[PDB]
């Protein structure tokens, strides 16, 4: 049963000001879970004012010493650990991802990120700066203020926690809008946040839609900082709204056309295993997903053959079943877009190696699909599919594949598979990607920054670098008489 | 009697006429005469310069091949040249802006040299991290150059505001397209000659003069510019950042205006607080991003601060920028002059007390007492010689009133009391907080705005975060 469905302001639950509610549905059963309060600008304003009050100098939250902000973040992680089974179940109901993946990947990431950043609270350190004989000059990394977080539906809790953890450890307060498709875990986190003993108004949560709640957050004159995870087009709008309002600081985590490069000297079975996971994890609906699998011609045919085997053997079905590795797509909209891209694949001349249609009708499941013979100007090679489709391209030289890998407007991640030291490091430095994996895929750490080059994002999440998004530099310069 | 040698577009260390053939005049604001004509760039010329900057940034280019310490040697070479032609640069700055020659020589150009030398020493000290993860994993970060950087700068400190951008951008290994303000293009163009003489490879720095809505807009929306740095008005800063986001999501640094407060406590050195508040308000005819717009004085020293301020204001010399004695030259443009006098009149009509000045001779140094928060002279950036003096009672009170602005560039506090100094420094929402001084800038100290006064920071180690892109390399060992 879903207990938390309301708007969370000042550690209180609230009906929307309009009284309106919206439904969240289970993609696997195709049935409606519950209804959630549908917020709007009046609700954002009530949340922002709360966050402002909790942020005023002299408030309890601003009076906490640094280590007690740490201790609270550990207390949050501890409760998320206690109710892990329940949070992973709610994520599965909302997203369709396999329960065991939500438990061991999503929730594990949530706990690790919170503990990591908990330990940053009392180590956020500015500088003392040598100037003149009679001057004392130093800098302070102060909290930036009221922070908005807007997150997508593919990793609903994790993308929020990547925001909540650095922001709170730096002493900010927050307004959160989860995706309208996936509100359930955010709202649950809220009960845990009040249980952890965060003062009222430090974290507020307003569900609802993008053009209503989201745009009101990005345009709010008393929000100082916004962090957004989602599509490139909405991120442009969000940064535009931020600039037309009060010039709030913006972190953008956007899409990518992520390349995956398999050299002739790769461990081929490792490359196949990693490229398969990198394409198909979370039903393909992952910002890190491999959209272009470049395979050098010496192992092209054997890579394809081994990839078709993995794809034909990947279990698809009920996400609450131990055996499932692939649940359903998120909703009818995405389901249709993926099938249209598959058809363009066939129509544009790519060789269909397996799958390529719905799995059994009635459900939002798509057969895992592999295309070979894919070229750069094909649609399946140029567009984010957000579905279980592995397009495999061929290349000849390192220099050639660097150019084809970089000739995109995106740059979130890349992966290289080679046994050669020079090749690995030549590619790591030349690929214009925020993360370059070498002989691995989807290797994320709370302590390693993540984010995009070019139109894949602004700023970083995770690692010490996340702290720079959540703090404002102040120079204090004292002249001694 | 100085001749202007450089009037053309600078691309690939070559001088170019504009694609259109159009030119624009730049005028001495003190003689009111026309100095020369400058090539007027537009979108075609920007495209040409962005292509030069990309060819220069391509992997394997001479610029990308230089070792880190050679980038520093080149910046030091550019400082030696600027230092050599210091008098010539300051002269051009005086002709273009009207500020006194000695001010250009010992403030602007001095800051240009210091900033260049400072960031020269950063070039081989830009360091990423090695990050502990798992027993079988090698995770590190590279602080890579962003790529092609646009710089858009205003008329009040032309060269200095360019150099605050060029110095960290080159030292991190980017390439650049520079647009100086249309009113003040002369020292940018001359710096281009020294960039070539210093030996920067062609295309590393390109300069296109011209206007905001033509050249500046072509820069901020250009699909192959990776980064933009802007100094100017809040309103144009908002447009630049929006154009940047609408095109290709290029990274954007903004240094904008502010409603900068001074705060004078009862236990201040009053003569120090008077001298500094006077300099802050009246320096450069008030046309400085750091200018003081609100002077808060505790009631115990309020009337005496006003008296000494009035005397201090009545002695500052105003006149010809080429004369040794002048501390205040002319203003740049007609529009400010008129609105200053309108604000002066709103001050009278809203109940402020005019203590001195309040009319043209450009404008008499003016002091208002009995100013309150809701008055216009306390709420609007004046950017002219007007000293509004407000009264306060408690530290907590003046914190609220100083912070109830949408801005936050600088602030200055005057007090002999350790606790007061430090409580105010922590509590003020300002990117710089001066205690017992004013206009104390350092190439090693970051500078930049809280709130609507800016995004990002210039100067100091923090400047380097604006000109690098963080890459994570994660290697799993078998
Ligand atoms: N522009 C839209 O709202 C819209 C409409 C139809 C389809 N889509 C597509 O459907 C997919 C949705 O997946 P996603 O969640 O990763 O992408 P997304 O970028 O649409 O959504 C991410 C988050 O941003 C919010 N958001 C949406 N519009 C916003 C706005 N105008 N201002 C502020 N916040 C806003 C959403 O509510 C959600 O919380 C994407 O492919 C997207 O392009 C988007
Ligand atoms: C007018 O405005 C002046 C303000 O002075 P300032 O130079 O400090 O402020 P400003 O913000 O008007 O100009 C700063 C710089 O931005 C440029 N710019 C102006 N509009 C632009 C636009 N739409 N897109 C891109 N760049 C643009 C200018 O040409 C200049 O180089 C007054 O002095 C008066 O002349």
């Amino acid at each position: 049963e879903v207990k938390f469905t309301k708007i969370f302001i000042n550690n209180e639950w609230h009906e929307s000001k309009s009284g309106k509610k919206f439904a969240t549905c289970n993609p696997s059963t195709r049935e409606q879970i519950c209804e959630v309060e549908e917020g709007d600008k009046p609700d954002v304003d009530k949340a922002v004012e709360a966050a402002q009050v909790a942020f005023q100098r002299g408030s309890p939250w601003r009076r906490l010493d640094a280590l007690s902000r740490g201790r609270l973040l550990h207390q949050l992680a501890d409760l998320v650990e206690r109710d892990r089974a329940t949070l992973a179940a709610l994520e599965t109901m909302d997203t369709g991802k396999p329960f065991l993946h939500a438990f061991f990947i999503d929730l594990e990431g949530c706990i690790r990120t919170l503990r990591y950043f908990a330990g940053w609270a009392d180590k956020i350190q500015g500088k003392t700066i040598p100037t003149d004989d009679n001057v004392v000059c130093f800098t302070r990394h102060e909290p930036i203020g009221v922070c908005g977080a807007i997150t997508p539906w593919n990793f609903p809790l994790l993308m929020l926690v990547w925001k909540l953890a650095p922001a709170l450890c730096c002493g900010n307060t927050m307004v959160l809008k989860p995706a309208e498709q996936t509100p359930l875990t955010a709202l649950y986190l809220g009960s845990l946040i009040k249980e952890a003993g965060f003062p009222p108004g430090v974290v507020n949560i307003v569900p609802g839609f993008g053009p209503t709640v989201g745009a009101a957050i990005s345009s709010h004159p008393q929000i100082n900082k916004i962090a957004f995870t989602g599509s490139t087009e909405v991120g442009k709008l969000v940064k535009e709204a931020a600039s037309r309002s009060n010039l709030k600081r913006v972190t953008l985590e956007l899409g990518g056309k992520n390349p995956c490069i398999v050299c002739a000297d790769a461990d081929l079975d490792l490359a196949v295993e990693c490229a398969h996971q990198g394409v198909f994890f979370n039903q393909g609906q992952c910002c890190t997903a491999a959209s272009r699998v470049f395979v050098e011609e010496q192992v092209y045919s054997e890579f394809v053959r081994r990839s078709v085997e993995y794809a034909k053997k990947r279990p698809v079905g009920d996400p609450f079943d131990v055996k499932t590795e692939q649940g359903p797509q998120i909703d009818q909209k995405q389901f249709d877009k993926i099938l249209e891209l598959i058809e363009s694949g066939k129509k544009e001349g790519a060789k269909l190696e397996c799958g390529g249609s719905a799995m059994e009708d009635k459900g939002l499941f798509i057969k895992p699909t592999v295309f070979s013979e894919v070229t750069d100007n094909m649609r399946i090679a140029k567009e984010e599919i957000f579905g279980p489709v592995q397009p495999i391209l061929k290349f000849k030289s390192i220099e050639e594949v660097i150019k084809r890998a970089n000739s995109t407007d995106y740059g979130l991640t890349a992966a290289v598979f080679t046994k050669n030291l020079d090749k690995a490091l030549k590619l790591a430095s030349a690929l214009e990607s925020g993360t370059v994996w070498i002989n691995c895929y989807n290797a994320l750490y709370a302590q390693a920054p993540f984010g995009g080059f070019k139109m894949s994002g602004n700023g970083r999440e995770l690692g010490e670098y996340a702290l720079a998004e959540y703090t404002e530099v102040k120079t204090v310069t004292i002249k001694l008489g």
